[PDB]
């Protein structure tokens, strides 16, 4: 019964390649740093604006905040979130909450 709906209308897209090159850090830290002034970060992968491996980041300021990613990449990729992993293929969207400690994707049950 997880709301999947933004605190608020703050909405940061990263949607250009050195954005996107970012996203390979082991801490999700870029995502951090936008969550903390924004509900909700939305991630457009594209061909020629790809990483293999995105990490959702762990920490006690995510709390209700939210992740988008939205594939137009031919190349898959791998989410990694908590303990959990999800590929992200092209034409697809995914979405994730984080409530008192972890990540939750909808669709996930």
């Amino acid at each position: 019964g997880i709301d999947f709906t933004p605190h608020n209308g703050t909405k940061k897209i990263i949607n250009t390649v050195a954005e996107v090159n970012k996203l390979s850090d082991a801490s999700g830290s870029s995502i951090h740093s936008h969550l903390t002034n924004n509900a909700l970060v939305e991630i457009h992968t594209a061909n020629g604006r790809w990483v293999r491996d995105i990490y959702l980041p762990q920490g006690p300021d995510l709390e209700g905040k939210m992740v988008r990613f939205v594939s137009s990449a031919g190349y898959s990729s791998t989410v990694f979130y908590g303990d959990r992993k999800v590929t992200l293929s092209v034409g697809n969207t995914l979405l994730f909450k984080y409530v008192n400690g972890q990540w939750f994707r909808s669709g996930e049950l």
